[PDB]
């Protein structure tokens, strides 16, 4: 119909804003386990990617130097932590799994990493519903 797995919805939107919006903070280059979990099903994609994410937004919160431009930049990079943080959280559903080790893959800078993130998301979305 609209809305398959509630999850998604919620997703949705909180991707779609930290994408819409980059700033040079989605440029710290993140590992792009799109390219190791390929062996593997959705669920281990998620299970590294919840890792992955966690750390990123819980580690920078206080990076204070990229958040630190003028002042529109430190607000901006603010609101990407939540919603990275807020992703996050709702990710583990889909994922199935709890957590998994990292083993770095490439990297992603954060923009495209949610980029791909958010339309897989929709994908489905859309598809699984109406």
């Amino acid at each position: 119909m609209h809305k398959c797995d509630i999850t998604l919805q919620e997703i949705i939107k909180t991707l779609n804003s930290l994408t819409e919006q980059k700033t040079l903070c989605t440029e710290l280059t993140v590992t792009d386990i799109f390219a190791a979990s390929k062996n593997t099903t959705e669920k281990e994609t998620f299970c590294r990617a919840a890792t992955v994410l966690r750390q990123f937004y819980s580690h920078h919160e206080k990076d204070t130097r990229c958040l630190g431009a003028t002042a529109q930049q430190f607000h901006r990079h603010k609101q990407l932590i939540r919603f990275l943080k807020r992703l996050d959280r709702n990710l583990w559903g889909l994922a199935g799994l709890n957590s998994c080790p990292v083993k770095e893959a490439n990297q992603s800078t954060l923009e495209n990493f949610l980029e791909r993130l958010k339309t897989i998301m929709r994908e489905k979305y859309s598809k699984c519903s109406s």
